[PDB]
């Protein structure tokens, strides 16, 4: 209902511990009008490079919005109108294997949802649409984060299935247990659903760079809110020079087409 | 999420009685996306003279939807995705005043909102917008239909207060009382607000051709549903022949300022 | 979706310090199916003379349930499912005029709905319904509730205006002086809407004994809950003795129609 | 709240590609009061044979209803005011194994339900019930149809596990691995259920016949809505041969033990 | 769930134009846990005079809560977890009458209440409670805020009715003639319900203080957001002199007692 | 928003066939204040021992509510505002496993929810809490209730793993297969999830004693809730010895700390 004159091609969605994502030089911030409500926050916009980038801390201003409460459909629309046409999330998971070690970053290729309680399409009727997602992330901007992370040498698993919970509880060890050795994940969070279905059916090409923050219930001390703050909080600096070189290295333009999703 | 490729520059609402319009040649029904939902059917899209008009009928097939239960926000986002510019409102009221008679139009100038349980609003946050009402119709597209019923020779009352309620009980004589007497008020209907409010919003031209199908408590006889019909559909040719001339007339283009209701 | 088994012809639905009716002589307390889900209470269901009778406090178990949040729907479709006719509502009402005392009793014929936000129909499409309220009262049983007064000696006024409010606070002072000396209101409570107009929509034949237990903000001091309460509890036995009276007074069958409401 | 004068015995529940049923000789459309509001569309009623059907597609008109909208409630509800006691579902499932075939049909004997956002039951209180669901479909239903398509010599599985999923995007593949691998189920689906939970919470005889209209993600090229259109396209008439022979071989009368799930 | 540690006496609710109140010397922002969920941004603490004084802009950061959406339930309840025991809202509103000129203070006494679309209360059930509200506002706060007017020499009406519309729409012509003529209210607004019901329920003392910032229909142009927001603007300087100037004025201690509230 | 005056330090929630827990010698019903509106029922609250202890059925009066509408917010609160500190949850379960026998008690220490539609926590923001629940029981009640069983000779199985499950129907056969052989679960109910999580979050020692009702599908006739009821009631005395020697057994003070939760 308004007409957004504001612009950028890249849409950076920040988790735990990066509400200043530490990559703009100039910027400003601004509301975005969306049918869904409420953005977690208002959007930074600047220019990096040549680029002009979005920016939005999913929990908001002093973490203030927890996963099950977050407005994942105001988020994705908001840069929809914006033109955002990548997506790039930074986020904070549990590792369910000991070979994804506390700081080492993972480029997510599947996903399984345990969500219970959220809004997950943008498409409720008349026009129904059923999106693919077997490859769910866009394969262009993980190869190229990929890439980023091989040139920065930054230790990085090129591979990965998240889990996605809904929280705010963290797991028990029955259902960790059966994250791993059953579902057979490999790291764990609460916020990667529906994010990256709405991105989908908004025709981004989005992915995921996701960072271990904590073993989840396997380590001597299971994880505690106050573990996955404290160690990103010890690797925000690399976070910030894998997204800012990646920023830089994508092209123009790159889910592409809601065609044959379309009943 | 959608791109819509139809195209219209007028819209008609249609209410009780006028699920079939009878003013399009050639015509197709077609789904339109919004993000509230379903519309209250496929809209119809066909040509009029040189106008690409667009159709609701507002209570939908087999007059399904009660005034409480209509989707306003996504009916009039509908017509906005289509590009409408001018929306027409064809109503049936009753009269709270003995000196109209049933079968009279009137093109009111003013309204009075006593619903209790409605979307109000396409603005929840974080744009905040008041638009201004207090005309709360397009004073051109009045002044057309008014034309227009002269031109024909259709008795027409060229204003009036539309007090609206909730329904979808009809009013009791201690409230129709207080409507006439206390808020001299001249006509009563179940469907303008949220409409009106939202349309305006949606920087659309709105206005209503009411038709008095009863005189709500003050006849021997109280208003019942049955007579509403019964008279809506003895006065749908007059109906049909003032809109379909109106249409013609309208110019290409006309509420056009949100800038000044905007926060 | 359940075969309701017990039957009852005429329900009894108690308002503030009603809890127990002290009408039935053996009874039993009953859970009822309902498709809105909880009525207030169970329903004591019993003989009195050759009927009949089911029995609901409105606020529940230990005036628990607050004007606003009473699942009127559920109630009146739970009389319905017993097959209850004739519905007698007691009611606690503050006094808009200095005629009508504590302890009078009133029998309303008109009311005005200043509610916001409740449930207020049992027709939320596709079958649409627009019942005719202008008398909203069942006539046959206000006079019968009338001759009962009438044949006890019990003062009670005969008519009168029901302006129905929010809550659950009191009225302002403004407030007040608007429904006196403008809307013409006489007695003011908080619970007949939407009762009334569900029980119309079940074709139920539905009165309130309304007794006055306070001057609203009139008398030196203002309204209170508990001189609401105690005013109840100092008038149960003629209240009793009345309800007693009317239900045996009551023919085996008196709203009675739907057909011309129905769209 | 209204007589519902109409009778069907049989309910037929169409899905994907099914609006219309190409049973009928002689047929009319109705609406249908419940207290969940809007069916899916205006009910098709008509005789075939010695008995009267009722059929309902679950998307509506122009398959304007995704599975997570579908008032499956107000669907079952209507069926039951009809007096429908056998209820046919016929739906297009994507199998996840390989050595059954597009085009195959199935009559599942199992489900397992993994679904998130729906109201699964219509006891919410005060009158709770616990159904059995060990066997979750009708057993003189599912013999009736493979015998059905026995005589037809139409290729159909005799049993399988249905997983229902939340939509509406389809299934990453980890998540169809898991289905598959560890959960071992035959088809998968959105709509299942709660329209299997409901009908047998209203002692209707229930069974599904499932077309096979794509192999999930397990194919070269992954389910698209597109391929399950044109899949279910071409086996339509195949669908009504059956449908129409079993509809004719049902017994007037046949989840009727309401009792043992009632607290 | 949270033990809070941090205390305040005096809570200022800050409206249009008055997202900085410009009274602190030191202060910090703080987050509050409510059981409502997010208050309009977070609470701004610190000392003024010998007070620990809260502030919250009911609108939020970037005034990007509309009226119709502010949680008031989870403002009033941060404050109470505070210790709040005087609230100070500070408000713009329209004057309905030409001598409430614009910039005038107006402590109004009284309120009626249009809104339609709010949570009224803290109390749902089991525990029932009606406030008296017949004079609204705390007498004590009033009288200091009046005294402090006169004591700065800001000109002030002493005395008003608020009439509360739920918006975010302005108010029709047809509209402001019946809520003056008819309802005799002299200002305007949209926020006042239900936050002082809720403060009252929070046995806080709370008034407030309004400054008339347009002459809504009455003046050649009717009002506008630009025309609030301007007018407001002009006048910050006084508002803050004279909320600077209270705070300092208030006693320790004064709807303090819910009592005779609970039935 | 009011003062609890009651106190007690020991709660216990009573599931099927507990309503009357038969453990206290003096008693009364009281209505405890919640922000989240109606507990399950009025909390009985009398001493026992040394101790004052609360007790809530947590399907109501006459069982009426069943376990998808259960208001688990409003009875974690009501028990924290009694300043509980233990909260014993007594049960009935069904038995995944041939050897955990009718009538065998479980004392679980693991739970996997595979529930739906719930509201989970009582932090939505602004102060954003995830609590660890590895070993989501009390470590120090459920030795203390293994124990008391020993000490009493009454079996008891002294682990387990408890998979909630939505209801209200009962699972599948292929859906039991699953919790079985993949999910490893020992013991499945409907009412443990969010209860012992918003225990802990109210930084409660909860401990769950379950009691093996039924089977579940395994036995030749699957599980009935006529079947849970009998069984229960076979074994109720021996749950009330347990109970009450459990209770006089516990220390004063014994999930502590929300610090390390908090973000
Ligand atoms: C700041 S602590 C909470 C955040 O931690 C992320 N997270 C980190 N480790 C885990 C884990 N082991 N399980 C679930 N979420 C996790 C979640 O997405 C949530 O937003
Ligand atoms: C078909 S009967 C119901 C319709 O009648 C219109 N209507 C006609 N007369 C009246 C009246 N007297 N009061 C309220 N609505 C009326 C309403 O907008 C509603 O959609
Ligand atoms: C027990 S105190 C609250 C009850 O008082 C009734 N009531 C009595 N007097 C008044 C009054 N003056 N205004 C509104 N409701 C009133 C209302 O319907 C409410 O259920
Ligand atoms: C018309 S495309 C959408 C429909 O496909 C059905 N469907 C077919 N194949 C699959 C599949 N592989 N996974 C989930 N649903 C499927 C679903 O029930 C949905 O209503
Ligand atoms: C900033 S413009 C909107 C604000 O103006 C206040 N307001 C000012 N003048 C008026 C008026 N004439 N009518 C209603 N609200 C008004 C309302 O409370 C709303 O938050
Ligand atoms: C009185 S029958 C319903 C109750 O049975 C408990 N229950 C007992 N056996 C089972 C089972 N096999 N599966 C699920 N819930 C069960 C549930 O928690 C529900 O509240």
């Amino acid at each position: 209902m308004i007409e957004q004159n504001e612009k950028a091609s890249i849409g950076i969605i920040g988790g735990s511990g990066l509400y200043d994502p530490g990559i703009f030089s100039e910027s400003k911030e601004i509301k975005v009008y969306t049918p869904y409500g409420q953005p977690s926050d208002f959007i930074t916009i600047g220019k990096i490079g040549n680029k002009s980038v979005a920016f939005l801390p999913r929990h908001g201003r002093g973490h203030r919005i927890p996963p099950h409460k977050i407005n994942y459909r105001a988020n994705i629309w908001a840069l929809k109108e914006l033109g955002v046409r990548w997506v790039i999330s930074v986020s904070a998971v549990g590792s369910l294997r000991m070979d994804y070690k506390l700081g080492d970053f993972v480029i997510p290729d599947q996903f399984i949802d345990m969500t219970k309680n959220r809004e997950y399409s943008f498409f409720d009727g008349p026009v129904v649409a059923h999106v693919s997602m077997a490859d769910p992330f866009c394969n262009s901007l993980r190869k190229l984060a990929i890439e980023t992370a091989k040139e920065l040498n930054i230790k990085t698993h090129e591979s990965g299935t998240y889990i996605c919970i809904e929280g705010p509880r963290f797991s028990t060890r029955a259902e960790s247990r059966t994250w791993r050795e059953v579902y057979k994940a490999d790291i764990i969070g609460m916020t990667l659903v529906p994010e990256v279905n709405l991105a989908c059916e908004a025709q981004m090409c989005y992915a995921t760079i996701a960072m271990v923050t904590d073993y989840d219930v396997f380590a001597e001390i299971p994880v505690t809110a106050e573990e996955v703050t404290r160690v990103m909080a010890e690797n925000t600096e690399k976070a910030k020079k894998l997204l800012y070189a990646l920023i830089q290295k994508l092209p123009e333009k790159p889910c592409n087409s809601l065609k044959t999703a379309l009943v």
